[PDB]
């Protein structure tokens, strides 16, 4: 049907009402075949760098060059800083790929395909207009179904630039039907030597009453360095203080204990990330210049192998006849091919059960940060990454939400896990199936 016939259809309102009713698993709702995606939750890892010359452009900056590499301030302090303001720039760029794709390609927020246990999404950004820049590879990984959890790593090894994280979310909905999201999880960016922990931040669907779903940010996200600096990006909205669609204000500081005060950022950007934002040095608000714009830079998509070259893990190979089926929305085709894949894992998961066996992760593998970790499980070593840079931004190392910090209420729940998922490069190295 048109999309303008979908809020009275007899199908959306059958589905408004299973709302009531939600369980909790966002997979029980009766969502109609015009509100589905053929695109699994593995894909989404992609999302982080569309843009491969800022995800790549901290790497170019050094002691010799930074002022050179800076074109909002090309009175930039130091090469940390500078490098700061790229990551930066790198992250806001991720925005419009990670929560506006599906309402350009699909025309709304649709519900995406619940990844199976196991599911693989590989490919790369070859760069082929940049032979300085490199191949850039995409590993993304669904290391649990239940609840999902999907892990990723995103690598260029010729300009030593590397991402790895993982993201889980827990949702329900208010009595208004908005979709609450709260996103759990971190992302590490190494540039050569120095390390950027990032944590996703929370958001809501809203438009589900009227049959057009769009994501909207609110609370903070954090990019913290090793260099200490530190960006503290708030995100608002249309409903909320600002009044202004997909709206953030970030600013960078010396270091976390400057962030409790407003007045010592050193850097202040502003404006909506699925647009244009500017930014303004200290308090000269008088100068201020553009810091990034969203519609003048085309994301670009990553290279992945015709279906007929994919392994049977690979997530479109795998998904096919299901995406084929939402294509058509043909509802009995949807339910058939669903159900035919859903019920084997079904299957899978009972025989290991009975035959104590376990699915074995095949790139990522979750280490217990707690103090008292599970015997047979692998413990970050003391060097590590994310606890220096957690310890530095004095954030929870527990599974809370993204961006609890020490102390807060969601770090104080009794009997909270501190499993995280990290990418172990050498199985990826030593793989013998899967190619790009
Ligand atoms: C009709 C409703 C039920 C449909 C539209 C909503 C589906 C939810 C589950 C979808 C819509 C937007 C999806 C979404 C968008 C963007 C991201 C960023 C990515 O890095 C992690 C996954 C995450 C967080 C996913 C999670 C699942 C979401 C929140
Ligand atoms: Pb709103
Ligand atoms: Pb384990």
């Amino acid at each position: 049907m048109d999309p303008s016939q979908y809020a009275s259809s007899s199908s959306w309102t059958s589905f408004l009402k299973s709302i009531a009713s939600f369980n909790g698993d966002l997979s029980s709702l009766s969502a109609p075949p015009f509100i589905l995606s053929p695109i699994s939750l593995t894909e989404f890892s992609q999302y982080w760098a569309e843009h491969p010359e800022l995800f790549l452009e901290p790497s170019f900056i050094n002691d010799d060059n930074y002022k050179e590499h800076c074109l909002i301030d090309p009175e930039v302090e130091s090469p940390e800083l500078a490098r700061m303001l790229a990551v930066t720039k790198w992250f806001i760029s991720t925005l419009k790929s990670q929560y506006c794709s599906r309402n350009e390609s699909l025309g709304s927020e649709k519900k995406p395909l619940n990844p199976f246990l196991g599911e693989l999404f590989v490919g790369k950004w070859e760069n082929k207009e940049h032979p300085e820049f490199g191949e850039t590879v995409l590993l993304s990984e669904q290391v649990s179904h239940h609840p999902p959890v999907t892990a990723f790593s995103i690598f260029n090894d010729k300009n030593k630039v590397k991402l790895q994280g993982y993201n889980q979310i827990k949702a329900s909905f208010t009595k208004s039907l908005m979709l609450t999201v709260k996103q759990f999880g971190h992302t590490m960016l190494d540039i050569k030597d120095e390390s950027y922990l990032v944590t996703p931040p929370p958001l809501h669907i809203e438009g589900i009453l009227v049959a057009s779903p769009f994501v909207e940010l609110e609370g903070k996200s954090y990019i913290q360095s090793s260099t200490g600096l530190l960006c503290v990006i708030e995100f608002s909205g249309r409903g909320y203080f600002s009044g202004k669609k997909n709206s953030f204000k970030a600013r960078i500081y010396k270091d976390s204990k400057d962030s409790k005060d407003k007045e010592k950022a050193l850097y202040t950007i502003s404006g909506q990330w699925s647009g244009s934002s500017k930014i303004i040095k200290a308090n000269k608000k008088e100068e201020s210049r553009l810091f990034y714009d969203a519609a003048r830079i085309p994301a670009e998509h990553l290279n992945v192998k015709p279906l007929e070259e994919q392994h049977p893990l690979e997530s479109r190979k795998a998904w096919y006849d299901v995406a084929g089926a939402i294509k058509l929305g043909d509802f009995n085709l949807i339910a058939k091919t669903k159900t035919e894949l859903e019920e084997t894992q079904r299957e899978l998961r009972k025989e290991e059960e009975a035959k104590g066996i376990s699915w074995q992760r095949r790139w990522f593998k979750d280490f217990d940060y707690s103090v008292t970790p599970e015997e047979g499980a692998l413990v970050p070593e003391k060097d590590d990454t994310f606890l220096k840079l957690a310890s530095a931004l004095n954030l929870s190392t527990k599974n809370a939400p993204s961006g609890t910090l020490v102390g807060d209420k969601e770090d104080r729940k009794e009997d909270l896990s501190s499993i995280h998922w990290r990418f172990q490069r050498e199985l990826w190295d030593e793989e013998k199936e899967i190619v790009l």
